[PDB]
């Protein structure tokens, strides 16, 4: 058993709030903003040994993340950014920071009842997206 086992499973979107103003904090592009903004993304997570896997799966796009935790990563984002990516666990909560061009954006997903609850910060900006088991 691992402590990540409580974000193990396959989550679909049910909310978003503020997703296309975090977007534009990014730099985001209007088009990539509008398709991916209606889009109903579903998250497989699962856990093999120390390896924690992310994957996205929408008709926008296909993604995924591969990581150990405390271990920075190349990540190519959504977006096409190329951040510097750690991912850590911080008193049950899974914390991943991206750097690129001096900037910064931190996404927590985080176990709430049911849902998977991610909270995206850049800048002032604050995006909520809640998930719960398809
Ligand atoms: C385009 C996109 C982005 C980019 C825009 C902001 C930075 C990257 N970030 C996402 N999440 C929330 C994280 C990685 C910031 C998601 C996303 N939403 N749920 N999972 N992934 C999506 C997304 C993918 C496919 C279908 C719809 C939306
Ligand atoms: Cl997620």
């Amino acid at each position: 058993s691992h402590m990540c086992d409580a974000f193990v499973g396959t989550w679909k979107l049910v909310s978003s709030e503020n997703f296309d103003d975090y977007m534009k904090e990014l730099g985001v592009g209007f088009a990539t903003r509008k398709v991916a903004g209606m889009a109903k993304p579903n998250t497989i997570i699962s856990v093999n040994g120390d390896v924690i896997t992310l994957k996205t799966e929408s008709t926008f796009k296909n993604t995924e993340i591969s990581f150990i935790l405390g271990q920075e990563f190349d990540e190519v984002t959504a977006d096409d950014r190329k951040v510097k990516s750690t991912i850590t666990l911080d008193g049950g909560v899974l914390v991943h920071v991206q750097k690129w061009d001096g900037k910064s954006t931190t996404l927590k997903r985080k176990r709430e009842d049911d849902k998977l609850v991610l909270e995206l910060v850049m800048k002032g900006v604050t995006c909520t997206r809640v998930y719960e088991r398809a």
